[PDB]
C-alpha cells in the first residue's frame, strides 16, 4: 500500500524533497523542491547512512546495496542511490525536482528510509568523465545540502 | 546480524544518541547524551514520523502502532515509543542516555528507523496524571529538541 517520505535538506542549498511509491512492486516518484542552487547541474543522491553527526560527510557513500560502480540513473551499472543530476536553470531560483525511479524503494532491501539525500556541488558524470572518481561519485564534487530521508504521513 | 541507528537532535538543547540491536527478536540498547538540558525529567519519545518539516511538530505523535495509551516504558499498557524520561541533575550540564526497551525495534512493525526521537520540556508522568492527556503525551509538554532516526555504520 502507497509510502511516503520525506527530506529536509539543509546547508548551502535547502528545501523539502518527497518520495510516494504507490506499493512495494512500483517506481518511487520523487517530488519537491531545491532553492538557491548555482546554475547548471547538480548531482543527486541516495547516500547509505543516516548519519549527520558530521555534516553530509558522515552520509558515507552511494547507497549500494548491489555493489555496483557508479553510473547515471540508466546505466546498465549503477547504485540504486544514483538518481543523476537536478538543474538549476538560474542562480538563487527554486528548482522543481521531478524524479522517476525503479530501483530506490520505500520497502525491503533497496529501503532508501532512514538514509541521507545529499545534492553535490558539480554535475554528476553517470561514471563516463573518464577520471577516478567518476566510477565512483561522478566525480559530483562536495556535498551542499543532506538530510535524512524520515517517514511522512499518508 | 546487529543494527545501528544514530539520531542528532536540533532544538534548544543538542546531542547524539545511539540505537543497537544483536538480533530482531533482542532489545534496543539506547546510548549517547544529550547537553543543555534543565534539571528535572524529560519526555524522551519515538514520534511516529521522520517529517522535519515543521521543526518537531510535523513528527505527529508517539510512535503508536498498536494504538494504545500512553504509558511509561514499564507499564503493561504504552506506547511503542514510550522511552520515559531523561532526566539532567542540574541546569546545563551533560545527561547520559542510558535504556533498554524491548518494544522498541530497527526492525519489522516496531521499526522507528526514519521515524524522530523528541525530547520534551516538562517531565512524562507515564500515563499517571489522572486524565485523558496524561493517557496521551504524559503531559509531558513542549518539544524542545529531535532529530530524524537514521541508519548507522556497523
Ligand atoms: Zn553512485
Ligand atoms: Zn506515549
Amino acid at each position: 500500500m502507497p509510502a511516503k517520505a520525506v527530506c529536509v535538506l539543509r546547508g548551502d542549498v535547502s528545501g523539502t524533497v518527497f518520495f510516494d511509491q504507490q506499493d512495494e512492486k512500483s517506481p518511487v516518484v520523487v517530488s519537491g523542491e531545491v532553492q538557491g542552487l548555482t546554475k547548471g547541474k547538480h548531482g543527486f543522491h541516495v547516500h547509505e547512512f543516516g548519519d549527520n553527526t558530521n555534516g553530509c560527510t558522515s552520509a558515507g557513500a552511494h547507497f549500494n546495496p548491489e555493489k555496483q560502480d557508479h553510473g547515471g540513473p540508466s546505466s546498465a551499472v549503477r547504485h540504486v542511490g544514483d538518481l543523476g543530476n537536478i538543474e538549476a536553470i538560474e542562480d538563487s531560483g527554486v528548482t522543481k525536482v521531478s524524479i522517476q525511479d525503479s530501483q530506490i524503494s520505500l520497502h525491503g532491501p533497496n529501503s532508501i528510509i532512514g538514509r541521507t539525500l545529499v545534492v553535490h556541488a558539480d554535475p554528476d558524470d553517470l561514471g563516463l568523465g573518464g577520471h577516478e572518481l567518476s566510477k565512483t561519485t561522478g566525480n559530483a564534487g562536495g556535498r551542499i545540502a543532506c538530510g535524512v530521508i524520515g517517514l511522512a504521513k499518508i
